[PDB]
């Protein structure tokens, strides 16, 4: 099935998910001389106080982290948003090197890695229904760029070598999401898509403008996961990011002047 290699990757994926090649897809590049600072804009609200992870997946794409969503313990809300968006998961892409790695770029440029916290619109009942809907999800989008370390990664670091390979999974309960902000959340918000297959037309993206910084030692410890399952070829799990796909018919709206 899907991945990032030649024979797998983001090229061939419309094949199988024909959306691939759709309207709203994801990610974009961000042209900060075209989107436009927005007055209807919202500012951001992050409340994520209650917030309770549950176990840490290799699903052989990426890890994921988890989160208990049967309560409003960790919603996303305002900013473009209309009602109240549970955080379900949070999934990270990297590069092979520092100088790519994220998913959306920012006049071209991209930053060692993305982060992307997951949330559901609560008035769908849950993830399944939400990503059929073209409002069901939020996603917080936040850039890495190595320089210093991110202590609130450090948990996340920690914990690789028992997750080296495609289907394993520990558990990761007192996760703090909030260790993942940079201190700004200035962001630009467009229509999008999920970057991985099923590719499904149903994000409401939000992109932060500050970048987190990790360190190089965090960075390197990321790379050393593996996208094969144990006892198989080992193939380092480096470059899990879909490039820009085609703006076409969207506006890329600035929270900030
Ligand atoms: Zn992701």
């Amino acid at each position: 099935h899907w991945g990032y290699g030649k024979h797998n990757g983001p090229e061939h994926w419309h094949k199988d998910f024909p959306i691939a090649k759709g309207e709203r897809q994801s990610p974009v590049d961000i042209d900060t001389h075209t989107a436009k600072y927005d007055p209807s804009l919202k500012p951001l609200s992050v409340s994520y106080d209650q917030a309770t992870s549950l176990r840490i997946l290799n699903n052989g794409h990426a890890f994921n982290v988890e989160f208990d969503d049967s309560q409003d313990k960790a919603v996303l809300k305002g900013g473009p948003l209309d009602g109240t968006y549970r955080l379900i998961q949070f999934c990270f892409h990297w590069g092979s090197l520092d100088g790519q790695g994220s998913e959306h770029t920012v006049d071209k440029k991209k930053y060692a890695a993305e982060l992307h916290l997951v949330h559901w619109n609560t008035k769908y009942g849950d993830f399944g229904k939400a990503v059929q809907q073209p409002d069901g999800l939020a996603v917080l989008g936040i850039f890495l760029k190595v320089g210093s370390a991110k202590p609130g990664l450090q948990k996340v670091v920690d914990v690789l070598d028992s997750i080296k390979t495609k289907g394993k999974s520990a558990d990761f309960t007192n996760f703090d999401p909030r260790g993942l902000l940079p201190e700004s959340l200035d962001y630009w918000t467009y229509p999008g898509s999920l970057t991985t297959p099923p590719l499904l037309e149903c994000v409401t993206w939000i992109v932060l403008k500050e970048p987190i910084s990790v360190s190089s030692e965090q960075v390197l410890k990321f790379r050393k996961l593996n996208f094969n399952g144990e006892g198989e070829p080992e193939e380092l799990m480096v470059d899990n990011w879909r490039p820009a796909q085609p703006l076409k018919n969207r506006q890329i709206k600035a929270s900030f002047k």
